């Protein structure tokens, strides 16, 4: 039996569902993998990749990130705490991106999707960096049904981690864009009980969360800079078979701890 995997299996069994984990130590190449290639709903975790795709576009569209977007109430949707405040002043593309990443702002995410040509445009960006797994085909708040066996609006922990590495540490973005993406992730406000809860306080973390809620479905992915080490990239996703099964932040943190423990 896979002895590395046993504690993850116990964790998911106690949770009442399935947990998917992939973690990469970018310094040694070591990995920890559990259900790493299975699909899980993205939920709001797509918004990190959204911001990266906008940054990529901004490399060749001069002043895109600086452009004020003047939107009206028709653009607002539930859980848009940043964009509700700028109906008469607008937000720049950079500000919308920070709101989508750091507050999971739904209206901001939809405005940014428009800049890419919709969910298909984000999916095409992901294909362009070599991610064949990511799929997104709805706008907020229509991508979160998380129905078991529906591959729409899903990715895998492994593909999420691989793409996150390319974008935050590798060469998929030009350096000033890579750096902005990292700084947005580091300022996330919604992840304090997930991967951030699994690391020492002195280790820097950038992350993006998602919580479909139904079907026990929630997630987090992160880049972690342990003191004195190369960074770790990891993703933790959950789901469960019944619509009213509850997600758990504690399970996500616990899986992240096991991942860090299993790395060399």
């Amino acid at each position: 039996t896979n002895l590395v995997a046993e504690p993850f299996a116990k964790l998911e069994q106690d949770f009442g569902g399935s947990i998917g984990v992939y973690a990469m130590d970018t310094g040694s190449g070591a990995t920890v993998s559990y259900r790493a290639e299975e699909r899980f709903p993205l939920c709001s975790s797509f918004k990190g990749f959204l911001a990266a795709a906008v940054l990529a576009r901004s490399q060749q569209q001069a002043g895109l990130l600086d452009t004020p977007i003047r939107y009206g109430k028709n653009a607002l949707v539930p859980w848009s705490p940043i964009s509700e405040k700028y109906l008469t002043t607008g937000m720049t593309v950079a500000e919308l991106s920070a709101a989508a990443v750091q507050y999971s702002d739904n209206a901001a995410a939809n405005l940014l999707l428009k800049e890419l040509g919709g969910p298909a445009g984000l999916t095409a960006f992901m294909r362009s960096i070599g991610d064949t797994t990511f799929r997104l085909d709805r706008w907020e708040l229509e991508l979160n049904s998380a129905i078991p066996g529906d591959a729409r609006n899903t990715s895998s922990p492994r593909a999420v981690t691989e793409s996150l590495q390319k974008l935050t540490l590798g060469s998929a973005l030009a350096a000033p864009q890579r750096q902005q993406f990292v700084d947005w992730l580091k300022g996330n406000t919604t992840g304090n009980h997930r991967i951030r809860a699994a690391v020492p306080a002195d280790w820097a973390v950038g992350d993006k969360t998602g919580t479909c809620g139904v079907y026990g479905t929630a997630n987090d992915y992160a880049v972690v800079w342990p003191t004195g080490r190369a960074p770790i990239v990891l993703a933790v996703y959950t789901r469960a078979p019944n619509k009213d099964d509850k997600h758990s932040e504690a399970v996500i943190a616990a899986a992240a701890r096991l991942a860090l423990e299993g790395l060399g």
